[PDB]
């Protein structure tokens, strides 16, 4: 009753991004910038992350970045339209970014999560965000 949660975070790694939404357009985007402090997922001593990109509760219908090959900070610095999206509907939805580390022998490996509700940013504008990846285990 005195809030939700308290505990150490597993040290995953940060994500920076922006999202905004243009009136005109009737469109949202999200920028997927870059990451710093990726763990190690490879036998190789790195990772090849890239991320997913969901509007939840939409779990079907997604976006990824390019893996960037070997590299626990990558910059992707890649722009993603949603175009002719109501923003009726874009308010109700949860921003929600997945990296993993691509592998080709075996399934990829997820390295962490973030996730932002739309209803609460102002999208007026291009807000961008620092977020520390938590665990996407189930
Ligand atoms: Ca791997
Ligand atoms: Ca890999
Ligand atoms: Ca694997």
């Amino acid at each position: 009753g005195i809030l939700d949660s308290m505990g150490r975070l597993e040290n995953l790694g940060r994500i920076q991004f922006s999202v905004g939404y243009n009136f005109q357009e009737s469109t949202l985007t999200v920028k997927v910038m870059k990451a710093q402090e990726l763990p190690a997922k490879d036998f190789s001593g790195t990772s090849d992350p890239f991320v997913k990109i969901y509007l939840l509760p939409d779990k079907k219908h997604k976006l990824e970045t390019k893996v960037k090959r070997k590299n626990l900070n990558p910059h992707w610095n890649e722009t993603f339209l949603f175009e002719g999206f109501p923003y009726e509907k874009v308010v109700q939805r949860i921003l929600y970014l997945q990296v993993l580390d691509y592998d080709r022998f075996s399934r990829n490996d997820p390295i962490g999560e973030v996730s932002i509700p739309l209803n609460k940013v102002d999208l007026t504008q291009m807000q961008t965000f620092w977020k520390d990846l938590k665990p996407c285990s189930d």
